[PDB]
């Protein structure tokens, strides 16, 4: 309506009905829009983020729109805090859900979980546009148990020094790749290399990488060509796959376009 544009919710449309925690933006709610839609509202703590520059890139991420990414709806500006509103994830972060051991899970259900997130990888990288900071921490479940990728690109807007360079105290060492931790190289290939740690949480059913490591130490273990190494739940055919987003010349990684293809094969293989 009048005094909103198209990437502009308005607050007053929101119904609160749940707190699901505080992450590192701030309080994330569970709620309604217009008293029918199901939402999830992440609440930008004051002085975390770079407000102006998110507002603008926002405009940008309103036409992202895949079965596999979270879709963003809108943001309330008018206010402090901001509000960052998109689709509801029932079941929550990936990384939670795969430590949860009760769920038993397949490997043809772990294999699904890498497929969700590679098409959403596909689609970003057919728009250009990096997500940065992929992780399991980073991926969601809905009600159906797929996973969808969220917060991406979000990196870029963090005013927390920690988290923004490789010198920071919380910086995605383990999601890194040599270029980066080298020189600051991102590029489609430091996604892809990521992705390939991704694919190793899921089948370590959540385990920190480089679990007995230091971040200082796995940067050195990187660095040195040092690499993960196999899960117990991934076939041979799947730490294939995931090996392959770590090769030390990043020109020599696939693209999500060919994990694609090879998670698929390997799909039908097994
Ligand atoms: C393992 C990670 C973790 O523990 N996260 C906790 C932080 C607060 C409580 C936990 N979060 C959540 O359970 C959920 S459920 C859900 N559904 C939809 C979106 C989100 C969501 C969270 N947390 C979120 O942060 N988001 C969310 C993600 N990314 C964006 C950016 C846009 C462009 C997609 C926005 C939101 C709200």
């Amino acid at each position: 309506g009048l005094g909103y544009g198209s990437w502009e919710i308005d607050p007053k449309d929101l119904t609160f009905l749940k707190e699901l925690g505080t992450g590192q933006f701030g309080v994330v709610k569970y709620g309604k829009w217009r008293g029918q839609y199901d939402v999830a509202i992440k609440m930008i703590k004051e002085g975390s983020m770079s407000e102006d520059e998110f507002i603008e890139e926002a405009k940008v991420m309103m036409n992202l729109s895949h079965e596999k990414l979270v879709q963003l709806y809108g943001v309330c500006t008018k206010q402090r805090p901001i509000f960052i509103i998109t689709e509801y994830m029932a079941n929550g972060c990936l990384l939670n859900y795969l430590r949860e051991m009760r769920h038993r899970f397949q490997t043809q259900q772990l294999l699904e979980m890498c497929k969700d997130v590679c098409e959403a990888m596909e689609y970003l990288e057919s728009k250009q546009f990096l997500h940065r900071d992929l992780a399991a921490r980073n991926c969601l479940v809905n009600d159906q148990g797929v996973v969808k990728v969220s917060d991406f690109g979000l990196s870029r807007y963090v005013l927390d020094d920690e988290y923004t360079s490789s010198v920071g105290s919380k910086f995605p060492v383990r999601w890194s790749p040599p270029e980066v931790l080298m020189y600051s190289k991102f590029s489609s290939k430091s996604d892809i290399w990521a992705f390939g740690v991704l694919m190793w949480e899921i089948y370590s059913l959540g385990k920190m990488p480089y679990e007995r490591f230091t971040n200082s130490e796995t940067a050195e273990h990187i660095a040195q060509g040092l690499r993960l190494y196999r899960p117990h739940l991934a076939s041979e055919k799947v730490y294939t796959i995931m090996y392959s987003c770590w090769h030390e010349k990043a020109d020599e990684r696939p693209t999500f376009k060919i994990l694609l293809s090879n998670i698929l094969d390997v799909m039908d293989e097994e």
